[PDB]
């Protein structure tokens, strides 16, 4: 393939040069000219999945990640036929055209070697989370056209082998991601993956359960069997709905268990802190949108009071990470089960109103001090849009006075005292320079 020497020195000129720094750029840049060689997705896989011959050198680990990110770039760019985020609309007949045989040529291409690129690079937690970026952008309906069942199950099979080697996040939300998106389209395949899901479930949480009583009833085993077992349902648990698992129990015992004893691994707690979270968020779905009895929300209400107080004690861990969890889902649960819930038609949702106490006010109102205004590289500025993000998530609880409006001003006046006190003279002195 002369078009795979271009390939190949396409991905050695986005690393070893500095003049595109993400991929989707440099792939939307060189579309207008380059369109019909980088759609050319029979020579990446075959780049990707076949060994080096005789006299060719073969591709370095990053040239293979590179290959595989502009591999899936392209994807999407002919798939939605528009630059993307950050270089943005009416297509003509034949670019209309042109996106409806792009979407067939990758939707058959990859429903054969997507499979088989998620066994060779299996071990590789970034690859696997790019290649699970694919699947988003098929048509289907193939899968039932093309008689490509058994191309399905290999998807499921490869995806399922994802799940049972990762505990990254990223790589576990692109498996979440990749399941719900294949019961969106047509029932035939849909009760077939359904199948594989639910059973995929049904492993993990009876380790999960398993493992939970051998922690409570510690070595570094148990940890490990509790914490990646309860990763990888909690990061189902937001796309799926794993109620009818009871999940949330065995996540209280253990965040009851660390709040006594504080033995309890910080990234337990965060774990099931969250997985608690999701669990309760899929609670109000359905007792939303059923007819529910007075008993029915009264056993919610339970739920969550509980919750609430697991995750203020929860401020107390000496672990920030746990902190900013428990913060998190007090300024989100506090707002979900403000008055707003109340809008539209469901008065009835009154009993579900939680209003938070002086003590749980005065303690949200002492993270922010502590740990949004705080006194002391790529790291930075994470921390700093995550702390931008606990502010503004605490905002909201002051315009509609769920905390004391008054007291939070009092925070913000101290914290801003220098701009108040010296900020015109250090303005019109930074002009004149």
């Amino acid at each position: 393939s002369p078009n795979g020497n271009l390939i190949r020195m396409l991905v050695l000129f986005f690393l070893e040069s500095e003049l595109h720094e993400h991929a989707a750029y440099l792939v939307d840049s060189l579309w207008e000219s380059s369109q019909e060689l980088l759609k050319d997705w029979e020579c990446m896989t075959e780049l990707l999945l076949e060994e080096p011959v005789q006299g060719e050198e073969a591709m370095s680990d990053r040239q293979e990640s590179a290959l595989i990110e502009l591999m899936v770039c392209t994807i999407r760019q002919a798939a939605e036929a528009h630059p993307p985020v950050g270089r943005g609309r009416v297509l003509t007949a034949k670019e209309r055209k042109t996106q409806i045989d792009d979407r067939n040529k990758l939707t058959e291409h990859f429903i054969i070697t997507l499979p088989m690129l998620l066994s060779k690079y299996s071990a590789d937690a970034e690859k696997v989370a790019n290649l699970l970026q694919i699947p988003q952008y098929f048509d289907l309906e193939i899968y039932s056209t093309g008689r490509m069942e058994k191309h399905l199950d290999a998807l499921l099979k490869q995806i399922k082998f994802v799940v049972e080697k990762h505990v990254e996040s990223d790589v576990l939300e692109a498996c979440s991601k990749t399941y719900s998106i294949l019961c969106s389209e047509e029932y035939t395949i849909q009760n077939r993956v359904d199948i594989a899901r639910s059973q995929l479930i049904d492993e993990f949480v009876d380790r999960f359960n398993h493992s939970v009583e051998d922690l409570l009833q510690a070595d570094d085993d148990d940890i490990y069997n509790v914490l990646s077992t309860l990763k990888r349902l909690t990061s189902f648990h937001n796309a799926h709905d794993l109620t009818k698992w009871d999940l949330f129990g065995n996540c209280y015992r253990l965040l009851k268990t660390g709040i006594e004893h504080g033995a309890m691994p910080e990234q337990i707690v965060v774990q099931a802190l969250q997985c608690s979270h999701y669990s309760i968020l899929w609670q109000l779905v359905k007792i939303t949108d059923g007819s529910p009895s007075k008993e029915d929300l009264l056993v919610l209400r339970k739920t969550v009071k509980s919750f609430l107080a697991v995750c203020q004690q929860c401020l107390s861990n000496v672990n920030t990470p746990v902190k900013e969890q428990a913060f998190m889902l007090l300024c989100d649960l506090l707002m979900i089960f403000s008055h707003q819930l109340m809008t539209g038609g469901r008065e009835g949702l009154q009993p579900l109103v939680f209003n938070p106490d002086t003590g749980l006010q005065s303690e949200l109102l002492s993270f922010v001090m502590d740990h949004v205004f705080i006194d002391q590289e790529a790291n930075k500025i994470e921390a700093l849009h995550k702390r931008r993000n606990l502010l503004a998530a605490f905002s909201k609880l002051i315009i509609y006075d769920i905390v004391d409006m008054h007291a939070a001003a009092d925070i913000f006046k101290h914290y801003m005292k220098y701009y108040n006190d010296y900020g015109d003279i250090i303005k019109e002195t930074l002009s004149k320079t």
